[PDB]
Formats: structure tokens, sequence, C-alpha cells
């Protein structure tokens, strides 16, 4: 019924842990159809270590998992709402990727703002495209699939 | 076979991103068998998930680009770690990607992974991953490497 | 200058992982102010334990993240962007005085450093100013500090 | 009401945890008045990856929070005395920070030993001062006032 | 019985990481023997100050995943699969002798441990075997565990 | 030469790194006979994440590891003293270990002391062996050959 969320409530839906919890905050949410989040990026983070030496970027792969994650929380919502309960025992699998383009690099200081759309949903298999993006301008585009489930 | 030092002279990746830790073949231009092992040991098991331990399937493409890259590397300037610790690699598109099966501690990931085509740092290459003979999942991605 | 990014931040400061507390300088004026700020995610490793379930960033932190600031900014104004030099000196705080928390700090928010030069006597310089979250100044202190060479 | 708590019982009272617990044992406790605890230094913790490369230097706002964590246990003894229950639902918060100054540089292979006394207290308001000793001489001192709040 | 995957593994030993060394059983047999191993890859925390430039699993470690399969192995031949049981005992190591390093071990390799039961007296259980990579022997090592109740 | 040395002398001699060099101070050291060192115990360590939850217990065969490096820095010295160079270019491997007994649990807040005595040497073979003590007991002991090979 909410369309803005914070780390607390993401903490509370996703089961998504540290280091792969990668949205910080929801700004936006209209069920069944769009959702709007970011991650800050800083150089505070383990990922740079490796990725790469003297030239922070954060990983391109890493900003899709950004946007599952986010489309995750959509999904999630949308089925049972606002139920950290149910969602405390179901894990997330990415179905497929397409369509991915990177275009401008994340660096440290960047607001990267998830922005995801529903292209179709079926049950517990989620459809979502969308954009990553800095300042303004989309640093990526992609579309996924990904599956919600009950961890047996 | 080139081993872990040899990948470490020619992929600018370090921890924890980098995720190749052999090359069993190679063959310039064409194609590259290469494999990561995964074991619980790892922190990207402590939030992926709690209890439930999978391997993340973006970092299985990620694992697929460096194996590319070692062959992008090799094919341009052959091995030339001086050349190497000049660049580093974008990853500019994936297409095509799909999982089939969880990738958990203990497997081998291996990455089969071919030239679909390519032009100066350019790179586009696809294949799959895959863990006892059995595809876990295919991919294709283009990537450049640059100064 | 007066906008260095994380890799020209990385030439200057001495400090790396996880005591790097400044990804970007948006402001800098030499022997004046400085104005420079660094995002706060949850993929940061001290949230794993300040605190479980309530992430909230260290109000040492800040601190220290102000002390960086002022740092760079005592640092450029009597060297300029200089890498080779920045090799060769410290800066040693030695006070902090003043410290103020007013709201807490967490993951999603971009903490904005706001430092000035209250006093500078030779090799002593003592900054102070606040963190701003959004407008919205959510600490406050005053630092001192001793440039030095190196050892 | 101890005077000789270990990990194992600051890890029932204080909410801190890895990588920002950094009280490892109390040697001397006084109810409302003072208190005496340590955490040892060694090479082999994370943040001397960064603080810094090729000479180990324990961080001053570092040490400034292990006494600020050292009041924290003297409040919440005083409060409730030795009490998980009540101490699981409880956060500490920062209100302000004064008078501290850095007098010998902290390494690997020292004993922090915290000395803090309560200067005031009123409620779930603690203000502690007091100096952080390596062999017997000061590093550093310091006034802080924490605030004990409901993890509401 | 059979083989058990780290999701079992986690549910019997209390090892948590970075020091939960094996990732699976291949194969247990009551009172007799077990097989398992552990993955060694570049990607785990160690590698990074053992040693830099020149990755090498460290041979404490290898004896430690040894002690570990061991500890496994003396436990369900006891109680078998049972993780509540499992809550209710400690299985610590008070000796550890005759061991023998003869090869690096090396990020890409899968470390096998081989433990036997050499021989066991109420809760006191002594094993003994080898590690291995590619079917050779990269170390050997002989321990005594003690299965104790927790608390 | 010197028989006290500290972690930016040690970082010298050694080539173990974060998070393996486990030996912080070493505050005796005889030439071809002995060394006395230790390393802190704090619960600021990696480790206790998972070794264990709710009960810090520092590992028998890091206790071991401790040791084996005092033997290696004793190694090394006495047959080149404080060479740095000389010291980038050899490591100290381990070829067996025997008669290891842990007495007593390391715990966070202990001081782990290590104490190795020479029980042999001819040339690059060291056979060396002693304990780890806390607060003047023997908390473990073993026995250490160790191999000074070429690092290329
Ligand atoms: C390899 O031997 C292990 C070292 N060791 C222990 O593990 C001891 C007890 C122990 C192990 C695990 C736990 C434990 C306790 C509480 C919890 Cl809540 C958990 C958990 O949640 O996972 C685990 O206690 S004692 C010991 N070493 C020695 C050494 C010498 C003498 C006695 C013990
Ligand atoms: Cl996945
Ligand atoms: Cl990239
Ligand atoms: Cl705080
Ligand atoms: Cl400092
Ligand atoms: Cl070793
Ligand atoms: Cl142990």
């Amino acid at each position: 019924l909410q369309s803005q969320f914070f780390i607390e409530h993401i903490l509370q839906i996703l089961p998504h842990r540290y280091p792969m919890l990668l949205v910080d905050r929801i700004t936006e949410l209209q069920a069944n159809q769009k959702i709007v989040a970011y991650k800050n990026i800083t150089f505070n983070e383990d990922v740079f270590n490796g990725h790469f030496p003297n030239k922070p970027i954060f990983p391109g792969v890493l900003i899709v998992e950004g946007m599952a994650q986010s489309g995750g929380f959509l999904a999630f919502t949308s089925l049972w709402g606002f139920d950290p309960e149910i969602a405390k025992t179901k894990i997330v699998y990415f179905m497929t990727i397409d369509k991915v383009k990177f275009r401008i690099p994340v660096t440290p200081g960047d607001r990267l703002e998830y922005h995801l759309e529903v292209l179709k949903h079926k049950g517990m298999i989620w459809q979502v495209g969308g954009t990553a993006q800095v300042d303004g301008k989309v640093v990526a585009e992609a579309e996924l699939k990904a599956m919600i489930a009950e961890r047996e």
C-alpha cells in the first residue's frame, strides 16, 4: 500500500543479505507495474578491492543483480503485500537475462537508481525490464526473469 | 594449462571479483575452457543466501566474461604480462543467458566460451557453464578491453 | 582543481579500505573550506555489527570522514593536487571537540562533509563544520591536526 | 552484580557485533560510578588493511568508540544488571563527544585499557568521561554522552 | 549414510564462515571411515595473506579440515544424522600428531579428506589419514578427538 | 641481532599478511636458541564469526600456525639477522608437525604468547618446539620441522 520503503523494510522482505543485498531504498512502487529504487555506490565496499585495483568500477553484473532485487521486492509485495513473516522463508532464483547493455561506468559516489517495469508475471514467475540510472542518465539497460520460491 | 599465477598476470581482476581459478584448454581466436571451484568458504555465501548457499547467477556470468577475457588478451597479444597490466575489462552487453541448475558449494564450475565475433578491443563470446558435464547455464556477452 | 573524484582522492589520502570515507569532493577553496561526501549503503562491512537489523552508520566514522575532508583541505591548500609530495606527508589529528549528533545516518544517505579552516598556525591546522544529509545538519565537530613528515 | 565479565557476557549485553564490538573484557565495574575494560589490538583486524598500508595504527575515532561501548556496558548493568532479555531490545546512540585528545598512537600488540567514570546520568542518558591507556600510560582522553534507546 | 551436501553439513557441524572447511561428504561408514572434500578457489579471504602474488592454502587449515571431517565421522557414527543432538554435543581436538606436508595445495584443487577411525573408547575418538588432490597424497595427519556436552 | 621486534619489523621479515600474519610482537630473541613472541586475541577478528557463533574460540591450528611463524622468524634471523632484502627472497615452509596438545581454549581478551626453542638446526633445516602460553599457563604445545626455501 506504500510506495516509499527504507532499508529496514527491504531487509524484512528480501532474503538477500551482506554482501549481496544491493538495494538501499525504494522511492516509488506501483503494485504489479513498476518500482523505482536505488543503491548508493561508495568506495567503502569490499567488491572494489578487486574491481579493479586503483580503478574502482561497480561490476556490471552487480548492477543487473541490483535491478533483479528491486523487481523481486516489487514481485513479493504485489503478491502478498508487506508480509515479512511470509517473506522470511522465500528465496529468489534468476531464470533468464536478456538485452542488457552497459552505457556508462558506475563509480564510487554514484547514486545508482533502479527503474523496473513488469513486462509479464505469472504466479511466482516475474519478468521485468528497465534501466539503471545515475544523475538522470541511463547507465544500463536490462531485462530479466526471476522466480520467487519457498525454501524447501 | 594456465594456473592461478598465470591468470593473475593477465586478468586485472582481484579478490573478491576474480572468479576463474584455472584454464584447462585454450585455442586462439576460437575457444576456451576454464573453471572455478565453489566452496562454502566464499564471502558471497553469507548473503546468498543464509542457510541456503547458492552461487549467484550473475557471478556465473561474470566468471564466463573473465574466461572470455583471458581468451581475448592471449589472442590479442599472446601471454604478455607486460601489456595486460595496463588494461582493464568492461562489460558491454549480455544477452541470452539462462540458468538451468543452481551452483552450490562443492561444485566445480566449468566455463565453455567460444569467440562469436571480435574487432580491436571489442570481443563478443558465447557459451555455457557446466557442472559434472551438465549445462547449468548458458550466456552471450560482449566485453571491451581498454587502458 | 575544485572537483576531485575517487581516483584523485586515492592519490592524496593514504587511507584505504575500509577506512577511506570520502568518495568525492564537490568543492574546495584553498585555505578556506571544503565540501565533499561519502555515500552510505548497506553493502558496507560496518553495518554487519552496528547494528544487526538496525543499520546505523557509526557517529565516530562521520567524525572520521570529517577529519579526512579537513586533511585533504589542509594538504591541497599547502601543495595542491600533488601525489608525490602527499606520499611524504602525514596529517595527524590531535583533538576533537564540540561534536554533536542530531539525526542518525543510514543506508541510502549521501553524507555531505562541510569543513572550513577555523585557524592555521604553522604545522597546526584547526578545522570545523558539519556533516549534512539533504540540507539538514546531522552532526557537527571541531578538529585540530598537525601536518608533518611521514616516516 | 559481577565486576569481571568476559566476551561471552559482553555479547549478551551490548548490541554491537563484528566488526564494531570493540570491547573484549571487563575487569572492574562499579554500578553508576566507574568501569575499566579493554580491547586487545592485533594485526589480524580488517581495519588495519587501510589504516594504514605498511604501518598499522588503530584509528583514534575507534578508540573513542571503544570507550563509548565500555560506558554503555556500565549503563546497561547499572539500569538492569546482567539482563540479556531486556538488553536484546536495545541499542546505543552517540549524542555528543568532547575534549578528546590523542596523545600516543595505538598499535598491533597493544592492550587498550578503557577507563571511564560516570559524569552524569539520568534515565537512558549517560554522560561518561575518562582515558584509554596502554601499559599504564594514557594514549587518549575523551568525554561522551550516549543514549540507550528502545530498538523500537 | 551415503553422501551429505553442505546443507546437511551445516546442520551437524557448528563451524561457520570463514572456518567451515568441508564442502561435501562423498563417503561415510560408521565406526570406520569418511571421505570428504573442500574445493580450493582463489576467491577465499585467506589467500589475501597466504601469500601475496602466491596463493597457497595453509597447511594447518588442511589439518583443520581433516579434523572437521574426522569429527563429523565420529559424531555421525554414534548418533547418525541427528541435528538436534548435534547442538547438544561438542567435538574438540585434544591431540594432533604425525602431521606431514608433501605437496602445496592451490586454487583449483579439490582437497579430498580421507580419515579412518584408528581407535575409539567411550567419547575419546582417534582418527587418522591423508589429504588428497587428484589421487596423490598432499598431507598426512593423526588426530584425537574428545566428544563432550555443549555448555 | 636485537631481541625485541614490533609488527613493523615482523612485516619486513615474514611474507604472511592479513588474515594469516599471526604474530604481533617479539619480546625475546636469542639466535639459534629461542624466541618468545605473542599475538593478541580480540573479538574483532574474522575467524570468530564462524568459530564459533556465540562462543569465540581461537582455533587450535591457528595457535600452531602462530608458533610456526615465530619459529620461522627465529630460523631466518639466526642465519641472516634482520635483513629485509634476503627475507623477501626466502620462505619458511613447514614439513612436519608433531606432539601437538591443546590444553586450554584461547578466547578474546587473551594474550597468546609463543615460546619456541631450537631443538636442532643444520643449514636450512630447522626443528623447533615449545608452547603457546596465556598468563604463564600452557594452553598448547607442539613440535615442527621447517625448511627455509627459495621464494622463486
Ligand atoms: C576443534 O575443537 C573445537 C575447539 N573447542 C570447542 O569447540 C569448544 C566448545 C564449543 C565448540 C562449539 C561450541 C559452541 C558453543 C555454543 C554455541 Cl551457541 C555454538 C554455536 O552456536 O555454534 C557452539 O562450543 S572447547 C574447544 N577447545 C578446547 C580446547 C582445550 C580444552 C577444551 C576445549
Ligand atoms: Cl541467482
Ligand atoms: Cl564491468
Ligand atoms: Cl552511533
Ligand atoms: Cl588515527
Ligand atoms: Cl602452509
Ligand atoms: Cl580449535
